[PDB]
């Protein structure tokens, strides 16, 4: 396949250049890399790849990839191609990727609008393929910018594969018989959609409210504190597909359902021993909903109280009255009481200063190996 | 079928029925049914043992403490374990029966390293100790959490052989150059459960040296990279003690130095998802440290263990306890912030998320190998 020979020429120099990232930004290196990719057969004769190869030689005197971020941006072709360097996915160096875009609803997109690229990856380079990489965000470029109106990609595809594979199996085995009626034996179109309102619900609320990132990122990395934004947003998101009457019904319920079911279930067991930042907060948010009425467990099973919509409203209310305090108190006294907040619900190790998983999740993480 | 796999389906049964109630789980009301239960248990009720547990559930309102289980244990009055356990890290321990082998040892190592610790095998076994999480049982996990100087600590060898086989042979295959751990190359598991078993007890005997020992000093070395950074310190001890101690039999000894090394640089480095745990932010530490002075090299992304290793290990161990030695004139607070500092030198630290990442070349093994 043509494609297929332009993807083994990028995985041929990602293999050559694994184990020079400590010179990415060295001149001498970008010219031996943009001149590879000029030469490969295929590869280099692609319109993307010309204009990494010139942002590539400019690097010197230009520190960016403005090149090939007008490409991207402007959707020129379905290709991104570009040389990486994200902490969080370490597998990314030298990659490539064609992609395929989604039904989007149009209430949706104007009244929640952000520059949200939900997508399938339909090929790829071997760096886009580790399962840790579900996204890809303009300061995962070398050049390490984002500007407020550049295109944030979220692979569907694993999504749908992460449901299949945790979500679903978790339903069966932790839920009560009826909780997810719109989910139950969904096809992968079905959850693909969901899940691609799920994203630009995400991305949309980040910005939101009276702490929104990226202008207050930097008080919202602390483990419990990530997993609360994110968590925040996406009550929000839940709401949104509540309240909102001008969006389709039956696609409006679907999505409240599969964010609900991901954040109850799926994020609140990840993370090997200790959970992670979303698991934290999921497990805030277990602990909260069973506390005040918005969840309850029989038999070992959770049923979601009719009431649940009220609790969830008095959750993000309580989020927001905390994040309110920006206008008067410092960053550091809200981060504080959001802290506090969390930790009231969680269980944190003072000692540690780290959390363990609650042993509701505990247990479903020994009994069904997620 | 088995006497003893009749005792432990009364306390598997008997395990079920008490799940969902942890938090009676020292409530006298709740401790009389159970103590009952498990007098009236056919099997179960007739094992000494299971007599003392009753005994100490039914006096717990008085003397909240379970002596006489403790006792039997402790002495050995038989191979049984049996109890009320409350770990929060082990979360599957509730009401737990066991039955172990005691694993031979070097008498020299047991009298110069001397604690104790009982490397043992577990034969069968209630449900909750068959959590891959429960790979050691320590006093102050019995619901009174009490722990003395010298009541019995268990390390579960053929959970240590098993991580060994199903994850140390396959990174030491893939990572190593090869000739690095000629000894361990296709050894047996009696074999490797010799070597694990001198680690435990070299591991816990060191634990208790130093300037900042624990139990004494445990809440200041529970912080993720200091936690790791003690575990790595008595386990880096534990390797000199194999290279350097000529009373100990110089075959058995290099096998265990290479169990306790081929752990530390490989399988405790890739643990931890999707950050590093305690080892494993150690365990890289001590990767970038020895890369950086001389005592490994990689050569495409393969390592190689120099010949000059003991002599980088021992400089290693001098740094640490040099950071430690100042417990006698600064504060352990003074002392905690100068081991974080030599950590993060060596790690992938993020000050603004307080935590650490995988360094790029274990992150990249953990998606090569799926560990
Ligand atoms: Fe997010
Ligand atoms: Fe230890």
């Amino acid at each position: 396949s043509p494609t297929a020979a332009v993807i083994a020429e990028v995985d041929e120099l990602r293999e050559k250049i694994k184990g020079s990232r400590n010179s990415f930004r060295d001149q001498s290196f970008l010219d031996q890399l943009a001149q590879h990719i000029a030469d490969a057969p295929h590869l280099g004769r692609q319109p993307i790849a010309r204009a990494l190869v010139e942002d590539l030689r400019g690097y010197a005197s230009e520190p960016r990839l403005a090149a090939v971020k007008a490409h991207i941006n402007e959707e020129r072709d379905q290709h991104i191609f570009s040389l990486f360097d994200a902490s969080y996915f370490p597998s990314l160096s030298l990659e490539y990727l064609t992609y395929e875009t989604l039904p989007t609803n149009p209430h949706l997109a104007a009244r929640y609008a952000s520059p949200t690229m939900p997508v399938n990856i339909i090929a790829s380079s071997k760096g886009f393929q580790s399962r840790v990489v579900v996204a890809l965000f303009p300061e995962n470029h070398i050049d390490g910018i984002q500007r407020g109106d550049d295109l944030i990609f979220y692979f569907i595809n694993k999504f749908v594969e992460r449901h299949n594979r945790i979500t679903r199996k978790m339903i069966d085995a932790v839920m009560a018989e009826g909780s997810f009626p719109l989910l139950r034996g969904a096809d992968d179109r079905t959850v693909e959609q969901a899940s691609s309102w799920w994203v630009r619900l995400h991305e949309y609320h980040h910005r939101q409210g009276d702490m929104p990132i990226p202008e207050f990122l930097r008080y919202k990395k602390l483990k419990p504190l990530a997993g609360l934004e994110e968590l925040r947003v996406d009550v929000s998101g839940m709401l949104v597909c509540l309240n909102d009457p001008e969006l389709p019904a039956d696609e409006a319920r679907l999505a409240y359902e599969y964010i609900l079911s991901e954040r109850l279930l799926r994020y609140a067991v990840e993370g090997i021993p200790r959970p992670n930042a979303d698991a934290v907060a999921s497990q805030l948010l277990f602990n909260y909903l069973s506390e005040h009425g918005g969840i309850e467990l029989h038999g070992g099973v959770i049923r979601l109280c009719p009431e649940l919509p009220a609790v969830l409203t008095e959750f993000l209310d309580r989020i927001q009255r905390i994040e309110q305090r920006i206008h008067t108190t410092s960053a550091e006294e809200v981060q504080q009481n959001l802290l506090e907040f969390t930790n009231r619900y969680t269980d944190y190790d003072p000692d540690a200063k780290d959390y363990r998983h609650i042993p509701f999740f505990a247990e479903i993480k020994e009994r069904l190996g997620v």
